[PDB]
């Protein structure tokens, strides 16, 4: 007999009083690549060449993460 | 006999009293790739040769990821 | 005998008081690429050459994700 | 008996035996600027908030200036 | 007796035997400027806040100045 | 009696067999100024909160300066 019973009941909380004044002001920049050949096969994730800017800025922003598994 | 039987009673959770007062302003760039081939197969994710801008304010935000799994 | 019974009860939640005054203003910028041949197959995802913009400003924006997995 | 008589048999001159293959390409940028009170008077010249940009090729572009004066 | 007789038979010369083959390429940049009150009187020259790009390729670009006086 | 009469013969010359492959590429950069108040009068030349960029390539690019006084 095989029994699989874990119980969750946890929390993950956050409380902020108020959130702002926030200031994002990158000053350009330059960028050069040079190649001849690419190949790329099974499960290839790739990035050439980028000048990017992200501003993230969420109210709460938790995360959880489970995996529950059984095999035979 | 199995029983799989797991229980999930969790929380993920926020509050926020007040958000914004944000500024995002990238000063431009320039960005340039030389190839000759490009040859891409199973599941290849790619990129080449960006200038992107992101803002993100999501009021809540909040993520959770589950996987149950049996298997015989 | 086999059962499978996973139970969910679990919540994702938010509360923002007052969102708003976010200003995302770029300054233009320059992208160049090169090449002579591509050749793309099975699954295969790309992005070549952009000068892309995002502002993404939800109420909420929660996520939740799942997977139920049984398998002989 | 006052004579004002200065001779000029001066040269200015240039040879190019071929001209061309010029780029100009900036990335764009970003400018500000606050105040509360202008006043500009007798012979002001003012320039407030630029993004200019100039390409320039003459041929030839040689310059001369002459001043000639008497006074009693 | 008062005799002005200056005499010139001056050059100013160039040879080139091919110009170009010339890249200008600036990757952008961000400029700020605060004030309360600006007063600009008697031959006043200004700029203020600027984000300026030139290319001058001129063919021959010579200069010769000059100035004549006499004066009782 | 009184003779003025000087004798200009000169040369200022050049020669260049090719004039080229020249890349000029800036790399971006920030710039902030603060004040209250300016004031400025008699032939006062200025320049504040500037990020800017020159390519300058004459083919010949020479000078001669000459003053001839005289004075009772």
């Amino acid at each position: 007999q095989i029994v699989y019973k874990p119980v969750d009941l946890s929390k993950v909380t956050s409380k902020c009083g108020s959130l702002g004044n926030i200031h994002h002001k990158p000053g350009g920049g330059q960028v050069e690549v040079k190649s001849e050949k690419l190949d790329f096969k099974d499960r290839v994730q790739s990035k050439i060449g980028s000048l990017d800017n992200i501003t993230h800025v969420p109210g709460g922003g938790n995360k959880k993460i489970e995996t529950h598994k059984l095999t035979f």
